[PDB]
């Protein structure tokens, strides 16, 4: 029997980062994650402020931010706290444990110092998780494993996907869910976040493929839609965010009955 | 049927970056790539200067460099030109094509501006190569595809590895080789670079596994050894690099005949 986001937030085995997310999704009636794929700090902060009320999460892309500083991230956190959304850094960690540990904590970005959530590929084996968790657990963070991808020719299928799910299950102190195109775990403590979402059919010219909020939330059983260009390229970004939020929210409610 | 590095540099279908690499490997008698996994620019540059004569390639890890600037990379390029080695940025690109394009060209790091070689995971499908190619092609850059990984539980096996080889073959205007544990393509135009190398048996506490230069070059048929901690953790990094250089070079010389 399907549980509401509010009930899932209270499950005994729920991770605190997932509980926080689930509570604000219910409170705000949004299961929309904005993919903030922009080059400038001013654009990032303007979108976070204007769309904050409509979103549960803002997916940053610090590797493409031309004018990144840690002060930009301080200010983003203030917006996150004010508007109540989590910060999810896009960087798709995909290296050996020892390396990802340093990539997560260190460098100029210090991702673990400001990102509530990160995501990681499972291709290196479970050391990728063990390395990230060494930094993330003390910092009270969570992680998503990339169980499926939205792009043409994705190899994250079959036994690979199943490996991601086992890895997540075995590291539930840190792993809070998945990047996936559908529900891949039957355990309600895990979140499912789906990119490759637009209202209309289509793709991009570098292998991105799109499915609708109704398809992914309603038919395929995911929890959260991640949307970049569908919102950012629109003339009215606030209206676009609202259409996506309403679409994803209604799809969830219908599945809930 | 085995050709020397110098002869391979003259193969008809060889990429110019691969040719430049193979020529300097032959001239300097080195098939050693230093994995410069350090957090300070001053250490990076001191290692680059001191070990430059012993290496064919320096693998940078800019995501862990706390005091990165483009001026640091300018000085690195001077040393690369002086001592004759290529610069390989470690970041294991693993996202849809439209995203990896921006990650490669942009942000603070502007990787494409200074790195001869990049590496990409093949899990997103061939869009990952297409996206990097749009940036790197005019700049005469090349790419290695991660066909196999060194870490315990690696999913880069079987049909995954075969998919990486096919993808490299179909994008030979930009893909110059592989990160792998062994020879994975029979086409001598492709480079094989192998991490998870140390003179002694063992591993680390986060899933890394080591094989020797003689096993990897000599028996598995790889071209270049990538070595981080085996060298970086020594008291005398120069002496360590020389040991690794002689091991890898003599292993190559012996498989030649
Ligand atoms: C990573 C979250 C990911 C994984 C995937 O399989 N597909 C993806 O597209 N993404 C990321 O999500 C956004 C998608 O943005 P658009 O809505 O296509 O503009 C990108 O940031 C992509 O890297
Ligand atoms: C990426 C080059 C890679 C791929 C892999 O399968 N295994 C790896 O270890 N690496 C990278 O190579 C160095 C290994 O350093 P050590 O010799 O183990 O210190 C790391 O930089 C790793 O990310």
């Amino acid at each position: 029997m399907e549980l509401s986001f509010g009930a899932r937030a209270e499950l005994p085995r729920i991770h605190p980062v997932a509980s926080k997310l689930l509570r604000l999704m219910q409170k705000k009636e949004t299961n929309l994650c904005l993919s903030a794929d922009v080059s400038l700090a001013r654009e990032l902060l303007q979108l976070a402020d204007a769309l904050g009320p409509s979103i549960c999460m803002l997916k940053t892309h610090v590797d493409i931010l031309n004018d990144f500083t840690l002060d930009v991230m301080k200010e983003l956190i203030t917006l996150a706290k004010c508007h109540e959304f989590l910060i999810f850094e896009n960087r798709k960690f995909a290296d050996i444990g020892n390396t990802v540990k340093k990539q997560y904590e260190g460098g100029i970005f210090k991702i673990a110092s400001w990102a509530d959530l990160v995501n990681a590929h499972v291709v290196p084996g479970s050391g990728v998780v063990k390395g990230l968790q060494e930094v993330g657990l003390p910092l009270h963070r969570g992680c998503l494993l990339i169980a499926e991808m939205s792009s043409t020719g994705s190899l994250a299928t079959g036994d690979y996907t199943r490996a991601a799910v086992r890895m997540a299950e075995e590291h539930s102190e840190f792993v809070v869910g998945f990047i996936s195109g559908s529900r891949v775990s039957m355990k309600p403590e895990f979140l499912h976040l789906t990119p490759g979402v637009q209202l209309e059919a289509g793709g991009d010219n570098l292998g991105q493929q799109y499915n609708s909020p109704q398809e992914v939330i309603g038919k395929r059983g995911s929890d959260i839609i991640i949307v970049g260009r569908g919102i950012i390229s629109a003339a009215d970004r606030l209206e676009a965010a609202e259409m996506y939020r309403k679409a994803a929210w209604e799809a969830y409610l219908s599945r809930l009955g």
